[PDB]
């Protein structure tokens, strides 16, 4: 028995992480009505596409990876001898990719494949995976591993905040003066995941006190904890992220795993600029 592990793009994964493991990847793609496409990879600038983004008169649509594109990792994972593979996917209440990463599996004979649906996205998604490959390494099989998976996603969430009503009002989500309702006041939507969802959650004036609301509010999830891994995920914002990257290893006792970490093309598609976000796991994930 060999097991593999791999995911989708939105996990947003270290490049080392990638190239130390060998962890294939299912890109997303978002694709502009100015015919241009951005495939979700470590090689394009992500600024140029907050540019584009700001660029373009209408925000992109979004699309899960190809069948396709499953397929032939499923099969190349199974030409090489693994028996079975583990693929951590963005969360099906927000994405097609779960559905497509099932089916595509379906038909990739000679390999168990096990599709597992995040209910998250970011780095968060890309615990699981890095949970997935230590236990590979320590011995265990599937089913065990997707229990635990199934365990330590009872002990996870994301909170986000959302500074971009313009990118909001292109969408049809807000009117054309509710914009201005809002950005001369500088109010700032706060949302959270739940059983792979977003809903909202408060809305905060500033974005000083929005980030010492998701602060307060993931650091009272998480003191119930036996084990904390907190992840910062920002966006084009640099200096936001790093104040709250900075005043939670302050805050925080060092039993507490904080790590920081930057979102991709996909995932800021439907934030905007200035994008944020803070999410936790119950456990002490590997990082290394
Ligand atoms: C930084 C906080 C994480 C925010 C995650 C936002 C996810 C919403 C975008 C949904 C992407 C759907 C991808 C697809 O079309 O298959």
């Amino acid at each position: 028995m060999k097991i593999a592990v791999m995911t989708d793009s939105t996990s947003y994964l270290s490049q080392d992480l990638i190239d130390k493991y060998n962890i294939q990847i299912a890109p997303l793609s978002v694709t502009f009505d100015d015919g241009k496409n951005f495939t979700e990879s470590n090689e394009i600038a992500i600024e140029e596409f907050y540019n584009k983004m700001a660029s373009s008169q209408t925000i992109p649509t979004t699309s899960q990876p190809a069948i396709g594109e499953w397929i032939t990792k499923y099969e190349m994972l199974r030409d090489q001898g693994y028996t079975d593979i583990i693929v951590i996917c963005l969360s099906s209440g927000i994405s097609g990719s779960y559905q497509s990463s099932y089916q595509a599996g379906e038909m990739v004979e000679g390999v168990n494949v096990h599709a597992f649906d995040s209910k998250l996205a970011a780095m968060i998604e890309g615990c699981y995976v890095l949970r997935a490959i230590e236990m590979v390494e320590e011995g265990y099989e599937p089913q065990q591993i997707i229990d635990d998976l199934t365990n330590m996603r009872e002990h996870t969430g994301l909170y986000l905040i959302v500074d971009d009503l313009k990118n909001l009002q292109k969408s049809g989500r807000i009117t054309g003066a509710q914009a201005w309702v809002g950005t001369l006041l500088k109010m700032k939507p706060v949302l959270k995941f739940e059983d792979g969802k977003i809903i909202p959650e408060e809305k905060v004036r500033t974005k000083k006190r929005a980030i010492q609301t998701l602060e307060k509010k993931v650091l009272d999830i998480v003191k119930d904890f036996e084990e904390v891994t907190l992840f910062v995920i920002n966006g084009d914002h640099f200096e936001d992220g790093q104040a709250l990257y900075k005043k939670l290893q302050d805050d925080c006792p060092s039993a507490y795993q904080v790590a920081y970490s930057e979102f991709g093309p996909v995932v800021a598609a439907h934030l905007g600029s200035g994008g944020l976000g803070l999410g936790y796991v119950g456990r002490k994930i590997r990082l290394t």
